[PDB]
């Protein structure tokens, strides 16, 4: 639901940024 | 790294496909 | 806030399956 | 079509850039 | 510019999908 | 695969920074 929606957002988003720098 | 981003991506895209439905 | 990101999150999501679509 | 695809885009890119700074 | 992002996205979009059904 | 969702994920990646600082 919407708990796991944007827990799953931040990692997410956080290790995307950690991607695109790399 | 790689490990994180392809496991978090999986994560939330399941998530996301789940908001848009509801 | 958390209401814009889930509201544009929705949104985006919605227009984004329909581009993958055309 | 492709302007709701782009505005939504942006609204949501700036939205969770914002959500992994919090 | 506009067209790498539309053009990157659709891209993306897809094999994002491709990974959700793996 | 694998191979090409990480690759068009950095792409779209960075261009969709590029959209939301334009």
């Amino acid at each position: 639901g919407i708990g796991k929606f944007l827990h799953s957002a931040k990692k997410f988003g956080k290790a995307f940024v950690g991607e695109i720098m790399n």
